[PDB]
RNA sequence: AUACUUACCUGGCAGGGGAGAUACCAUGAUCACGAAGGUGGUUUUCCCAGGGCGAGGCUUAUCCAUUGCACUCCGGAUGUGC
């Protein structure tokens, strides 16, 4: 619930492949702003869930509040702040611990 | 259909890995204890050829499970090709 760098995704279609995932998601979420990178897994935890990770946290704030809920594959995007700091956020920061 | 008989038409030949090495066994080698080797085994190294076993992995669809907070791939089942 507190701003963060990289917002997570959830409930997304579970049949579309990882890179067109992965596409899709860049498409729609660089109109906010720049994208580190966004991480997929088809894994049986990780499956139907998407990490965004953002350059600002203000384009992150602004990408979670203008896509929640958006239509995608057939499914309301759900969206949230990371819980934590993406690894590649946090050594940028040098508050990385393994 | 099978076996033989006669007539007619036809008709090549040759084979089954190869090459090394073997200290050990057999061949109980005809000259005062002995050949070497060769041959046949055994073991082994090359040239390797066809099979056996299929651990693992690649690919794609049905069913089942999953609403999951990660940043070291990676749920289950079943089947065509590899």
């Amino acid at each position: 619930t507190r701003p963060n760098h990289t917002i997570y995704i959830n409930n997304l279609n579970e049949k579309i492949k990882k890179d067109e995932l992965k596409k899709s998601l860049y498409a729609i979420f660089s109109q906010f702003g720049q994208i580190l990178d966004i991480l997929v897994s088809r894994s049986l935890k990780m499956r139907g869930q998407a990490f965004v990770i953002f350059k600002e946290v203000s384009s992150a704030t602004n990408a979670l509040r203008s896509m929640q809920g958006f239509p995608f594959y057939d499914k309301p995007m759900r969206i949230q702040y990371a819980k934590t700091d993406s690894d590649i956020i946090a050594k940028m920061k040098g508050t990385f611990v393994e």
